[PDB]
């Protein structure tokens, strides 16, 4: 229903791996969204082909003001197009490099915006990875927004333990993912960081992380209910809004 030629392309937003993603204004109406390019190449290099053809099926049946949205797609010779929701001021991974480590306020909120997030994508039955701050876009009001969902390897670091040992995994595997963000939030780096897999691997099954001076109880009560090793003991999101340092420090 779409094609390239009611767009209007301007400032390049990011230059990726499978593709590029410019500011574009759809010259209909001159509305702002962010519109990627993704190119047959690299993506025909792997399977990804029909891997995130059925994500993008994902993402449209999916609306919420912490879930970035997708407006549609189309198909060109050497790439494909996705429309997507312009988000004003980055991604969380920038605010986190410049800030270094986030506060107590800025962090709950943000754990509360990714429980809504989630708890909405469990009840519309949809199990998410990848979930990091590399994949999540500040609005115009600093309102988090999840994106990508293409993975609906690499870096084990936001992966939890059942994934790893190619064992099973369900709805909990994006508790394991919350606790993981807020120690980064927190802390500045994902509390199973390395050099190498065999290291992370070894850390992340092993579940063993340990906690700055800084970093404090009631944050440490949270992270570490979060990070069991069984996929049970680990509260349902809805518990997690609950939490005495969450409420005490978030914002709604
Ligand atoms: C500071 C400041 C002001 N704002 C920005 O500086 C700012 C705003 C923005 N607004 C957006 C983008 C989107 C879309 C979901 C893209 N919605 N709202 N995006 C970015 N980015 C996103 C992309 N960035 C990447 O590094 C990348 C990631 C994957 C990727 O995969 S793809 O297969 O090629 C290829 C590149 C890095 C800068 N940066």
């Amino acid at each position: 229903q779409w094609a390239l030629e009611d767009f209007e392309i301007g400032r390049p937003l990011g230059k990726g791996k499978f593709g590029n993603v410019y500011l574009a204004r759809e010259k209909q109406s001159k509305f702002i969204l962010a519109l990627k390019v993704l190119f047959k190449a690299q993506l025909e290099k792997a399977g990804v082909e029909h891997q995130l053809r059925r994500e993008v099926e994902i993402q449209s049946h999916l609306r919420h003001p912490n879930i970035l949205r997708l407006y549609g797609y189309f198909h060109d010779a050497t790439r494909v197009y996705l429309i997507l929701e312009y988000a004003p001021l980055g991604t969380v991974y920038r605010e986190l490099q410049k800030l270094s480590k986030f506060d107590e306020q800025r962090t709950a909120t943000y754990i509360t915006e990714l429980a809504n997030a989630l708890s909405y994508c469990h009840s519309k039955r949809v199990i998410h990875r990848d979930i990091k701050p590399e994949n999540l876009l500040l609005g115009s009001a600093g309102e988090l927004k999840i994106a990508d969902f293409g993975w609906s390897c690499g870096t084990l670091d936001y992966l939890p333990p059942e994934m790893i040992e190619g064992r099973m995994h369900d709805e909990k595997v994006d508790l394991w993912s919350l606790g993981v963000l807020c120690y980064e939030f927190l802390v500045g780096k994902p509390p199973f960081e390395a050099n190498t897999y065999q290291e992370t691997y070894k850390r992340i099954s092993r579940v063993e992380f340990t906690f700055p001076d800084f970093v404090t109880e009631g944050a440490r009560d949270l992270i570490s209910r979060l990070l069991k090793h069984n996929p049970s003991q680990r509260p349902m999101l809805r518990e997690v809004l609950e939490h005495p340092w969450i409420t005490a420090n978030s914002s709604k």
